[PDB]
């Protein structure tokens, strides 16, 4: 029939776009380093779950930051040797801060407005 | 009927990605930093509109960036302790660049070819 | 016809969502910079394909950096003058890292896990 050929076409236009937003929807990275080594820290924000991978020197491991987000960015600082870092984890609209100054990932004062 | 149920199988696979796609489709932030305080700036690309908070020690705040894009990355140096910052802000295939330097964002000389 | 309705009104409902999921989708960028001129790299990861725009104090020109990917993040650091660029291309959930420190991109090191 016609009046089943419409919606065949109709589902088969749509099939068309279920691919190209599919091809572009990889991971999202952010990366900062410090020192002269150096050190390194990659924040791989996974299936709305964030990750940190780290290089001291030597090779790569697993640090501690593990928290939830779909995008993620980051900036680092020394005061001296001690690193301070800030992650910031984005879902729906919440932007919300993680704050590393030496020992322990605590959540900060960040508010988008 | 069987010639009903064929699009409404089809409806039904079809429709299962538009949720999920829409679910997970975030808002998406950059970050940098600079001296020893520091000094912080967030740009919040959402909905084609990419806004700056800002931190200089004491609390958050509203910077006067206020450009359109979909996507934005950052990178800030100093010349001394004035900080100049360029802000890359991309919708479609254009990226097109803000320049800080003291006083005023302007358009950057930057092009993509 | 009222059977061929039931499609036709579950495809007026499901475009109510790829032109939404195609007025977000933009390219993806990554910028960096170091020394006092300064010197700028700016990564545009297109269509699975980033490649690398350079300021150097004259004007813009294209960087030899020319791999794939469809989201892309980027730190630096000096050791003296000689600037050390490590760029992290990901395609799929296969991040993939480039080194650069003085003559040639290499393939690094980093592994996800
Ligand atoms: O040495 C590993 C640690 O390094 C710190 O600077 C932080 O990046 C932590 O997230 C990490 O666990
Ligand atoms: O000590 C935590 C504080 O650190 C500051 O540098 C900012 O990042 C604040 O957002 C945060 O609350
Ligand atoms: O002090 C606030 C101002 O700080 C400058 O360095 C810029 O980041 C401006 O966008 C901002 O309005
Ligand atoms: O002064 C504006 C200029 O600043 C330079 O550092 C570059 O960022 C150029 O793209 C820009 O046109
Ligand atoms: O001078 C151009 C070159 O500059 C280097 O620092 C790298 O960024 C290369 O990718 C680039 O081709
Ligand atoms: O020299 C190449 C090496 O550089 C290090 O700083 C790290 O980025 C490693 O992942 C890489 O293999």
């Amino acid at each position: 029939s016609s009046e089943i050929a419409a919606l065949k076409q109709e589902i088969a236009a749509l099939k068309k776009e279920i691919a190209a937003l599919k091809a572009g929807a990889s991971v999202q990275t952010a990366a900062t380093s410090w020192g002269t080594v150096p050190s390194i820290r990659v924040y791989t924000a996974n299936n709305g779950k964030i990750t940190e991978r780290c290089w001291d020197g030597k090779g790569w491991y697993t640090g501690a930051f593990n928290e939830p987000g779909d995008n993620v960015s980051v900036t680092s600082w020394l005061v001296g040797s001690a690193i301070h870092i800030r992650v910031y984890a984005s879902t729906g609209t919440t932007t919300t801060e993680w704050c590393w100054d030496g020992n322990g990932w605590t959540k900060g004062a960040y508010t988008a407005t």
